[PDB]
């Protein structure tokens, strides 16, 4: 396989379906991709990840460099070495977790996990040492809400460290042969900044875009309105990922409006919405968690048994919740990439919708 | 297969090893069985506790009666059915949690938990409702340290408790006729009671024959001590089980001299002792857990890894570090059934704690 290839089969207004190549594996898009914070997928082993159907999972800079270390990571044979999962990953700059888990400047940040550092340079280069598939530009997150004065200041700084983060991946060869590098569009609500800042990201190149500084707290409405006039003005034929859950009803609209990729961190989801496991009602449900999914719990457990083991705080219970909500997530993004491929997605989007939310 | 069939296929000095044929399996003595408290073998599937070699696994007439409830687990179609596990489950009666864990009476006792009753009637019909396979006679667990004359009391009743369990058992026809029903002596350390205790367990005959009242604190030499005079006492024809960890080198010293079957509920056994993976000299270390171990864990993880999980207090560290400690167990029992049919038990005793205390 080479370096990166994002490939497109189908189309159905401004969704996509395709096929991103790299060297550790395939990734079918639209994606969605489990997040592994401390070197693990919570209470699932790799294997089981992958069962779900998963194709690449995500980690994170700033998490990792505190616990057990990026150089320490290297030194033990790299991220997917350690932790035993060998298809692509996809890691954070720290832009985000810094600021939501401290002294900024046009350098960089310093902060207190126990001091630390984070730049585009260093950011750029932790990726390499874990050995990352995906590594993202080193950003600012703007916090939300921004004033249009401070969205720019944010948006530019971001911009030339971009710029900064485009050259430390360039100037280390074995990085830039073997992994792809992400730009993240910022710029907050403002459809102008949103401009300024994609015309910038293209500028410098880029394997594929996200779109930063959503998911913050906008809600779903300011959010689809935000991607609305955000996603076209991002190369065509690059991939899009939306940064941050992304329940499943986000993922559908996002998918709509051109996202290709996705993230999130006692609730089930089913195809007739969610439910709270704990809740007395399920006590002696014999039911599974949802009619239709064909993960193992499904197969297997009940919503009684489950609500026993969530309710005593058993750790099986995280272990069976864990695999149910990532196995229905993957079964939303297939059925996604089959009505996309077969032009029936938007019928698919509100058939969903109706179901989700009766 | 029949209710209950023990077979003795090989002797060496008082050790035995052999089957015993239950309808839902066989199970290989000198045999380990697995707790599994709270409806669930803590952190793991009941696929991967069959996987590490286990023919039988524990629950308790006390957690269960608690969380979820007895009349609600038959309800659900009993514990097999409700937690996932097919195979021969045994089940305690309550005679020691209940205590560690009150009004105490010649009837039974009464406790808070909400407040709740137990008598050997009560005892068996959870047991029942549960559906256990091996059912235990519902006792009273004599305190360590006790005085001559409170430790006759107390086993005194504790036969009494062991009539009226017969009793109850042999009255309920799908029981009798399905399940097993252990005896549990008692007599504190003094071999007189333990030997009015196992005569009147022999007049009124069981199934099998626990050794109970220890691992309460008198300590391996004590133990042993006790165990040098119990055991024999014990019809030889019968399943004999020590109650309680059950370490690894108390399973062995245990095998010795007469018993059957075992219990125990960042320490990680290994051939050359136990190691706890907490401890820094393992952050680095790329080693598996034990150099010899065939388990999934060994085969793919490393003691960094492991030690960083720990550390991190993630649930996949748990899930690991208790599927290897449960698989490095059930090595133990194969090692012991494979020499005893070997004639070579003796020696492997010997080497096996040279190492492990080395
Ligand atoms: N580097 C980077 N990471 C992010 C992560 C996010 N997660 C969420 N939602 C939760 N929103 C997020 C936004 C960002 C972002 O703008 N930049
Ligand atoms: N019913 C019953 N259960 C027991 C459980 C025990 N566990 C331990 N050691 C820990 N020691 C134990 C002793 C008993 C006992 O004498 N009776
Ligand atoms: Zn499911
Ligand atoms: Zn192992």
């Amino acid at each position: 396989r080479p370096r990166f290839s994002f490939s497109i089969a189908a189309r159905e207004g401004k969704a996509r379906t395709g096929t991103i190549e790299m060297k550790r594996g395939v990734i079918r898009t639209p994606a969605f991709m489990p997040v592994g914070t401390a070197a693990t997928v919570k209470a699932l082993k790799p294997e089981t990840v992958r069962a779900t159907g998963a194709d690449i999972i995500l980690g994170n800079t700033y998490h990792l460099m505190l616990r057990p270390g990026a150089e320490r990571i290297a030194k033990l044979g790299g991220l997917h070495s350690f932790m035993g999962w060998d298809r692509p990953i996809l890691t954070d700059s720290g832009g985000y977790q810094v600021m939501s888990l401290t002294k900024q400047s046009e350098e960089g940040v310093t902060f207190k996990s126990s001091r630390h550092m984070l730049s585009p340079e260093r950011s750029i280069e932790i990726q390499h040492l874990l050995g990352s598939d995906i590594v993202m530009a080193f950003d600012e997150c703007t916090p939300y809400p921004a004033t249009p004065s401070r969205a720019a200041s944010s948006m530019e700084r971001s911009m030339r460290w971009a710029k900064r983060s485009r050259d430390a991946f360039d100037s280390r060869k074995e990085q830039a042969e073997n992994a792809a590098l992400f730009g993240i569009q910022q710029g907050s609500v403002f459809e102008n900044l949103r401009q300024q800042s994609a015309d910038a990201l293209a500028e410098i190149g880029f394997d594929g875009y996200a779109v930063g500084g959503l998911a913050v707290g906008e809600g779903q409405d300011e959010m689809f309105r935000v991607l609305d006039f955000s996603v076209p003005m991002l190369p065509d034929d690059k991939p899009h990922y939306l940064m941050g859950c992304g329940k499943p009803d986000d993922i559908v609209g996002a998918v709509e409006r051109g996202i290709d990729m996705f993230d999130c961190v006692g609730q089930a989801f089913t195809w007739d919405g969610p439910i709270n496991i704990r809740n007395a009602r399920f006590s002696e449900d014999l039911k599974p968690l949802d009619s239709e999914c064909h993960c193992a719990v499904c197969q297997k457990w009940s919503r009684a048994y489950i609500h026993h083991l969530i309710r005593a705080g058993e750790i099986l219970g995280a272990m069976l919740m864990t695999e149910h909500n990532i196995a229905f997530y993957q079964q939303l993004m297939q059925k996604i990439r089959d009505s996309i491929s077969e032009g029936r997605f938007s019928q698919f989007a509100q058939d969903f919708r109706a179901r989700y939310f009766a």
